[PDB]
């Protein structure tokens, strides 16, 4: 899926992800997480590949995405660098509501 017509699709649902809607558990991931502030012990260690919806966001006005599954790529690397460095009941919540709203969206589109 390579068609503009899919990474249109896939640039409506980066905007909704970052309308304020979603402020309330999207807020964490709209910039690169600040490891060294925060005390995350080793967390550039355990997380290789970091990702943020700023990142995705710049990719994208950058056309630098090939096609959806590249952008849905990014998208859950974001989403599963949070559950692998965190414990199961760290407020990951916030992780999991927002990745509903971008899989949901995901599976709408044309094709
Ligand atoms: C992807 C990601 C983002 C954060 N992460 C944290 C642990 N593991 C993660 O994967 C993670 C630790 N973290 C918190 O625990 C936290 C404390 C106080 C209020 C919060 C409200 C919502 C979510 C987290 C918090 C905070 C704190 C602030 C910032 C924004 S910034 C520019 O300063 O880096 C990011 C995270």
């Amino acid at each position: 899926g390579s068609h503009m017509e899919q990474l249109k699709h896939c640039n409506g649902i980066l905007k909704e992800l970052l309308s304020k809607k979603h402020a309330a558990y999207a807020w964490p991931f709209y910039k690169p997480v600040d490891a060294s502030a925060l005390g995350l012990h080793d967390y550039h260690d355990i997380i290789k590949h970091p990702m943020d919806l700023s990142t995705v966001k710049r990719k994208m006005e950058n056309r630098d995405y090939r096609d959806a599954q590249e952008f849905a790529a990014d998208v859950r690397l974001m989403f599963s660098n949070c559950y692998k460095y965190n414990p199961p009941d760290h407020d990951v919540a916030m992780a999991r509501k927002l990745q509903d709203v971008f899989e949901f969206r995901y599976a709408k589109m044309p094709d």
